[PDB]
C-alpha cells in the first residue's frame, strides 16, 4: 500500500505517519523501483497500535515502547500489564483534576441569574 | 503600572501580557511621556479574567469573549450560556477518559501479567 492508503486504513494523517517514522518509532516503510513508500501489513499493525495508544493516554516515548514490546517475541506480558496500569492511574487523576474544574464552573453557575461569573472571573 | 508591575500582579509574564495585547485580546493600554506602555485596574481586570478563564477551561478566543462581555455594561444568561457549554464540553471529556479507563482495566484484567508473550493488551490495541 502507498501512504495514502495506510492513512484512511488507520485514520491517521499522512503528517503522522512520516512523523512516526521520523522518529523511528515504526519500522521504515520500503521503498518502491520508484522510489516511493509502501507498507506491509506489519506496518499497518505497529501504526494502529500508536494511534490507539495514543488516544488512550499514552504519550510518545511510552507508545514507541509498546510498539518495541509489540515486535518482541520475548515480550513479558507483565512489563506491559505494569505500563496500563500505571497509565490508568494518570488517567485517573487527569479525572479528578476535570471534575475539580466542571464543580468550580457548576457553582459559578449555580449562584448566576438570567452576573457572578464573570465578577469572580477577574 | 508598568508591565513589570502587571506581572508581578496577575502572575503573567510580560511575553504573555504583550501577546494578548498583540492580538486584540485586552485593550491597549496608554503611552506615558517616554513611551512606555501604562495600565490601569482595567487592564490588571481583563488579564486576571483571562488568565482564570483559561486555567477553568475556556480557550483563548473564548477567553477573549468573555473579556468582551465582561466590559459590557450591559448578559447574565450571555455568560452562563457559554459557561454551561464548557460544562458540557468537560463532562464529555470526563466520560471518554472513563471509557478510557475501563477499557485499560477491562485488558488488564484479562492480561495473565506474566513472563509469557500472551498479551491482551497489546492484542487488542494493535
Ligand atoms: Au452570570
Ligand atoms: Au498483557
Amino acid at each position: 500500500m502507498n501512504i495514502s492508503d495506510v492513512a484512511k486504513i488507520t485514520g491517521l494523517t499522512s503528517k503522522a505517519i512520516r512523523f512516526y517514522e521520523e522518529k523511528g518509532l515504526v519500522t521504515p516503510p520500503m521503498r518502491s523501483e520508484n522510489g516511493y513508500r509502501t507498507y506491509t501489513q506489519q506496518h499497518l499493525n505497529e501504526l494502529t497500535l500508536l494511534r490507539q495508544a495514543r488516544q488512550v493516554g499514552f504519550n510518545l516515548e511510552e507508545s514507541g515502547e509498546l510498539v518495541n514490546l509489540f515486535n518482541d517475541p520475548q515480550r513479558h506480558s507483565a512489563d506491559v500489564k505494569r505500563r496500563t496500569l500505571e497509565k490508568v492511574a494518570e488517567i485517573e487523576r487527569h479525572i479528578e483534576e476535570l471534575q475539580s474544574m466542571r464543580d468550580q464552573l457548576l457553582a459559578l453557575a449555580n449562584a448566576c441569574p438570567g452576573c457572578p461569573i464573570i465578577e469572580n472571573l477577574s
